[PDB]
RNA sequence: GGGGCUGUUUACCAGGUCAGGUCCGAAAGGAAGCAGCCAAGGCAGCUCC
């Protein structure tokens, strides 16, 4: 579970464009995305970084819950 | 080394375009710009000077 599975899935559209910003190895393997990263996706998406950490936190929570069943 | 070809590779770090999203504006409209793609660079093979 990926993320980009989690995009399949009004403020969805601010989540969209988050991950539209990212690299096919950042949905891929989310775990690289540090600092820098962030950086680059926020301002891409015409976010901030906590709302990248937001998102991120919630693919986090989203994809734990998968790895429950 | 330079030209051409082909395969591979490259988040952001003054190329271009820019979906999605953002910014400014009452509006009409402007602005910046990730991914992508194009380009460009890297690692190589062929080839020409």
């Amino acid at each position: 579970f990926d993320l980009n599975d989690f995009l399949e899935q009004k403020v969805l559209v601010r989540m969209e464009a988050i991950i539209n910003s990212m690299t096919m190895k950042e949905r891929a393997k989310p775990e690289i995305i540090k600092g820098s990263r962030k950086r680059r996706i926020a301002a891409g998406s015409g976010m901030q970084v906590q709302d990248v950490n937001r998102l991120l936190k919630q693919f986090d929570d989203m994809q734990r819950m998968m790895k429950k069943m």
